[PDB]
């Protein structure tokens, strides 16, 4: 996957007018948008097609898929029917649940991103201790796309070690949560950035500023 | 003081089109007053499907969204879900205490309820969730969680989770029917059973629900 400026916008605004306006303001800097449940549950799954119509961007559905295999299959089918290019799936619920997602993605020409370790403080309680094994499980399953935490660069580096240089790795927790753009890009192919852009007084300048700070990495 | 689930039976409405979902739910309405609506239906028909269910049926709505994000995103998901009319939302515990607390705080503010999913019922649950489940449940108790989800497919695990949360907590349990869990055995520990495919894929969903209820008649 080829992400413009190695920057993915996490569009977690919850109303259509603001979400479309802010995305429009930063469109020159990105071609990939992560859309999650905050926006989808507020405005409907049709918002995905609207983003494609307006911006032609790729859409990653950040749905943290975390159900039984049968339900995971249904969630992936509904999500890809809505036009998402990719979906984010938790690894914690185990291999069968991930495989269910991989199957639908293959069937519909999409990608699965496996979330291995999360970026927030609570991730330390249960997820972190399982994360390397979850990543090895991804490798065993043939997963090629991964998500890991900007907030713990040593953990992000370990994830990169496990999956190898050929796999694709994206990383949230940049900006608001404390992660540094440049350091994160030592290991991740692309950074995910939400609040630092969409809550900024001037989202375009915020995006431009981040990109300037990583100019030599592009 | 817990929700009063008619016949101790919660329908898992995982059909993905409005017409079928509405037909089947209507067909079993005399047997249930509590419906679990998840992402298969919501991502297919929109959050307004909750509105349509409330209009059509006298049913409480549990939004089975297995919320599993960072605290800030969890808060937004819970707000949107309660705004749409869900009575309760199901949240994963494995992302940790801050993520669960975020959901509890919104539920308290908005006058609604959180269910904490501890151990899951499918085979893959053995890989990572099972080993964390007793602690996830204990964490829930420490956080003041009153409502829980645990697996009918592993009676020994469901029994242990009931012990951890205590007799006063409310416990609901999926994996009944299609996945092999027995209604009666499950109700030894759970307050209510969740049933999806055994009912919604039946040629006669009403007969299927009645049959399940007949099999647990002495437990009502
Ligand atoms: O470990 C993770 C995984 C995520 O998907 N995310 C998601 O990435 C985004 C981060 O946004 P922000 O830059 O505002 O912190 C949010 O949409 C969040 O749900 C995360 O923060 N940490
Ligand atoms: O551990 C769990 C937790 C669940 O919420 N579920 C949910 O409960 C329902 C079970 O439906 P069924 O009776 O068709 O197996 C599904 O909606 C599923 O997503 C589960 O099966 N196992």
């Amino acid at each position: 996957m080829d992400v413009m400026n190695r920057l993915i916008l996490a569009m977690d605004l919850m109303n259509r007018d603001d979400a479309l306006r802010v995305t429009g303001e930063v469109r020159e800097y990105i071609d990939t948008v992560k859309i999650g449940y905050p926006l989808v549950l507020s405005e409907g799954m049709d918002i995905i097609a609207e983003f494609r119509k307006r911006f032609g961007c790729r859409i990653i559905a950040d749905f943290k898929v975390a159900d039984i295999p049968e339900t995971n299959e249904k969630i992936c089918r509904a999500t890809f029917k809505a036009g998402a290019d990719a979906i984010i799936v938790h690894g914690f619920p185990g291999a069968d649940s991930v495989r269910a997602c991989l199957n639908v993605a293959e069937e519909m020409g999409r990608e699965v991103f496996l979330l291995t370790e999360m970026s927030h403080p609570g991730a330390e309680m249960f997820i972190q201790g399982a994360a390397d094994e979850i990543a090895r499980m991804g490798v065993d399953l043939g997963v090629k796309n991964y998500v890991g935490p900007s907030t713990r660069p040593e953990r992000l580096s370990r994830l990169r070690e496990i999956i190898g240089q050929d796999s694709f790795l994206i990383s949230p927790g940049v900006g608001a949560a404390g992660g540094d753009p440049g350091e994160t890009l030592r290991f991740a192919d692309a950074i995910i950035v939400g609040r630092s852009i969409y809550l900024a007084d001037n989202p375009a300048a915020a995006a431009a500023g981040i990109i300037e700070s990583i100019k030599d990495l592009l």
